[PDB]
């Protein structure tokens, strides 16, 4: 499920998470 997409973001846009 959406755990599963966050685990996408998690390896694929990150970065922008990591900032800030």
């Amino acid at each position: 499920g959406l755990f599963g997409a966050i685990a996408g973001f998690i390896e694929n846009g990150w970065e922008g998470m990591i900032d800030g």
